[PDB]
């Protein structure tokens, strides 16, 4: 469980992300695709993008970035009590999108990197630690749903 003070740190920085959801969403998906190219191959709708400049230019990619961060924000603000938000997400990602749990670890890494770049003063070691915990809690819960369904892997 995170403590109340750890959840404060997480939601303090997130309220800054929400100042520019679209620009954060871009940076994170682009970081993921460059760091782990195999993840881009899961997206039929972005597979054609070949360079970072092409990624940056895509309005559809920027739109999806907002989709992703908006779902994550709704989860984070539930401070652990995120059963109803997380279930639909685990089901589509396991059964329709076919996303390994490992790739959720990759995009967690991408989120922490971007937060670090954009918000040093609100993202010191204590905040990074809390955010890491929050994202581990997100993964652990997702992984349990995957296991139930037969997808752990
Ligand atoms: C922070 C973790 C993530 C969140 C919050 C998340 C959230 C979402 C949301 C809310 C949607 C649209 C509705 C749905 O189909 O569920 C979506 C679609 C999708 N996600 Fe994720 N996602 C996450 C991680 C990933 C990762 C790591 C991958 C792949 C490497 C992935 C692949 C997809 C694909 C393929 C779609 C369908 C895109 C399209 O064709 O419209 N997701 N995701």
């Amino acid at each position: 469980v995170l403590s109340e003070g750890e959840w404060q740190l997480v939601l303090h920085v997130w309220a800054k992300v929400e100042a520019d959801v679209a620009g954060h969403g871009q940076d994170i998906l682009i970081r993921l695709f460059k760091s782990h190219p195999e993840t881009l191959e899961k997206f039929d709708r972005f597979k054609h993008l070949k360079t970072e400049a092409e990624m940056k230019a895509s309005e559809d990619l920027k739109k999806h970035g907002v989709t992703v961060l908006t779902a994550l924000g709704a989860i984070l603000k539930k401070k652990g009590h995120h059963e109803a938000e997380l279930k639909p997400l685990a089901q589509s990602h396991a059964t329709k999108h076919k996303i390994p749990i490992k790739y959720l670890e990759f995009i967690s890494e991408a989120i922490i990197h971007v937060l670090h770049s954009r918000h040093p003063g609100d993202f010191g070691a204590d905040a990074q630690g809390a955010m890491n915990k929050a994202l581990e809690l997100f993964r652990k819960d997702i992984a349990a749903k995957y296991k139930e369904l037969g997808y752990q892997g």
